[PDB]
């Protein structure tokens, strides 16, 4: 099963003729292809699709590093998932520490491994060519419980692994890698994490991805064709402006017309004849257009039109990969593109490695705040009125208490306490008082 | 193996036939060409290609400097990575010792070495034509675990050692540097830096990275087409206007015809001739135009078109180098795409140079500061109501205490102790004179 015990069936009832029994083949959406990412491979040197991974992955690199060591906070951070919750002694450093394992991707530091740097922009790539993320998790050799280090696997080689009765294996080795159509490997779902973005309800998708290669083929294919049409006028064309005619009674020899070639070009060509007019004395002539005057690309709407498709799928503004905008105005889009794609790598990140340690803490990617040392003391200004006495900010500083703080800087706190002092002078004189008449009488 | 060992392969389990045993080849995308760098390398003198280079690399020389002594604070510093760590004494001058020797490059001055700015240009240039930042890490010969210099390497030697396995080496000499297709030296990962910044996890890839030359060369190719044929014009063109078709019965002989253009030169060439009109009684004249009347340059939307894709792969606005933005609107870009080139240069420089004196150090890259006398006197003219007694930053300062300091600047806190001063006289009153009863008593 691919989820777990169920009644409905989530797979095709009878078992399609997949290649090999041992795993379930990536069919395209219509079957009317079996190695789709053969196919979609073909597509990852394009320009315009390299363009949108390289802007995504450029925008997703700056968060990569901690923000506890970026004095502007923006990166990421390791926290406990209650808000509420203040970190014990040992919580703080083992928070620290899976920190540092995310940053080195790994227990210990070896510059022969990705960053964690490295890793995201692997694995961006990989979810804007295939719609499929990989990593391997790789456990200790004497304990196998704990994690030493992930590793980003090539998405074109797993596949699931299937029983022989064509079920999805579940619980045992989830996974194979396949290589030259040969299993070279295979995972449990405790080894490789899968994950992927435009998931499908439909049987026959078979727990697959969608690319937006896929769907934008068509739009790229014709792109391609009008490229190349626009480039073959210099590279294949015919650029000739015109044919001059000159006509008489019979064609001249090929010799009289080589000499007149000289007297041609000797007179006429390049800077040096570059303002000299021939005159010619034959019976007529005639030039004939076969080009127009002014040449320039064509169907320049066209691409315009195609590449606001596909980047209204991928979610990005053709502003931003030098396209116009066919809706004629834009951030915004910049922002709903790249969230849904650091909240993937979070879910993946929280789901596959953090679950390791347990549900208690939480790793989320923060951006900065404006929080200054001026926007702090505004706030400090603001709870000095309402909650803090001199001492307690001066505390928070680290700096000592002095005699005559403890009090807030209201004037009517302190219009209170002296308030407060005469009742105490008053009630102290009255009870004294009546001490000293029950001691006279 | 390539990162480390690992039960998912990470390069082709089969050992594609390289064409040396000792080294991986750094193989096109498509495996069309063997010998990318080659062609790279003609593109390196590409002025657009240069254009971007060198915008980019004037901007990031401007770092390169310390922050230190940089009294507008623009320039790098190495730095604790705890923010609320203060440094020892030790290690403020262990710290200022990085710094001078990245400066330098090196641990004693030496005019013929690079400087920390020709090493920046040196490895952007080299980032932006191949995709691989290479540079030697030399130690002392008497002790091999001191760092002494670093030096940057001509990315196209340097290659991936490979076993007679056809397996990447790890933990031996990782690195071969070959010339003239044998190897002159070899490298373990101590010894040498390399950095990508395209990363693939395509098995094929081997490691390497992937230049926007390689992408984007067709449209380079169609750039230089279009440029030829612009120049062409003048360098190879006809710029002929017309043919002056003069005719009558017969055709004039070679010497009347030459007599013919004396007459014209010496009547009508040049500014002496520039308003006179020749009246001539042939039989028939006519004039066939064969060019434009008014000719300018061609493809202007295409080069257009050509450069904004390639300034989309680079992430610069065209409007930089002088190009119209044909998404019509716009520095945003430049900040995006310059910070990532500084954080890979940092992520470089911590990686390898710095994890040389251990983790407790970091270098970064520092932007300037607002933070003049002013700015410091309204933060404190807050602090000194919020915190500061006016010791406290006359002793910032280094100036002496004043008697009628430890006081904070604020009426209220006056008004406090003003208080506080009766309410001790009045507890010492009191307490007086109970004494002062019960001695009477």
């Amino acid at each position: 099963s691919l989820y777990g015990q169920q009644q409905a069936y989530a797979e095709p009832f009878i078992e399609m003729m997949d290649t090999n029994p041992e795993f379930r083949d990536k069919r395209s959406y219509m079957k009317n292809e079996h190695n789709l990412h053969d196919v979609l491979k073909k597509f990852g040197n394009n320009p315009i699709l390299n363009a949108i991974i390289l802007t995504r992955s450029n925008q997703v690199a700056m968060y990569c590093q901690p923000a506890r060591y970026s004095e502007k906070g923006l990166g990421f951070e390791v926290r406990l998932r209650d808000l509420d919750a203040e970190p014990g002694r040992k919580e703080k450093e083992e928070m620290k520490r899976i920190e540092d394992f995310i940053v080195n991707t790994g227990k210990d530091k070896d510059v022969d491994r990705d960053s964690f740097q490295t890793f995201c922009k692997k694995i961006v790539r990989d979810t804007y060519i295939y719609d499929q993320v990989n990593f391997e998790k790789v456990f200790n050799k004497n304990n196998k419980t704990k994690l030493e280090k992930f590793i980003a696997v090539d998405p074109s080689t797993i596949f699931y692994a299937t029983d022989k009765k064509g079920k999805i294996i579940k619980g045992g080795k989830r996974f194979v890698q396949v290589v030259d159509k040969r299993v070279v490997a295979s995972f449990t779902s405790r080894e490789l994490a899968m994950g992927i973005r435009n998931p499908r309800t439909e049987l026959s998708s078979s727990g697959y991805g969608l690319s937006e290669v896929e769907i934008a083929m068509k739009e790229f294919i014709a792109y391609n064709n009008t490229e190349s049409f626009n480039d073959r006028f210099f590279s294949h064309g015919g650029t000739t402006r015109g044919i001059l005619q000159i006509r008489s009674d019979q064609q001249q020899s090929q010799h009289a017309l080589e000499n007149f070639k000289r007297e041609w070009k000797s007179s006429l060509s390049g800077i040096n004849g570059s303002w000299q007019i021939p005159v010619v004395m034959a019976d007529d002539i005639k030039f004939v257009n076969m080009t127009p005057t002014a040449n320039d690309m064509q169907f320049e709407k066209w691409l315009n039109y195609l590449i606001n498709i596909i980047s209204a799928l991928y979610g990005i503004d053709p502003a931003e990969i030098g396209f116009p905008n066919r809706g004629g105005a834009t951030q915004q889009s910049q922002n709903k593109g790249l969230q849904p794609l650091l909240r993937f790598i979070e879910d993946l990140v929280n789901r596959h490695i953090i679950s390791e340690y347990g549900d208690k803490y939480t790793f989320q990617f923060v951006g900065g705040d404006t929080k200054s040392a001026t926007d702090k003391l505004n706030i400090l200004k603001l709870e000095t009125q309402i909650f803090k006495t001199v001492n307690e900010a001066r505390e928070e500083q680290g700096k000592k208490p002095i005699e005559g703080g403890d009090i807030i800087l209201d004037a009517s706190f302190l219009q209170g306490t002296a308030q407060l002092q005469q009742d105490k002078q008053y009630n102290d004189g009255k009870q004294k008082e009546r001490l000293q008449m029950m001691m006279s009488l």
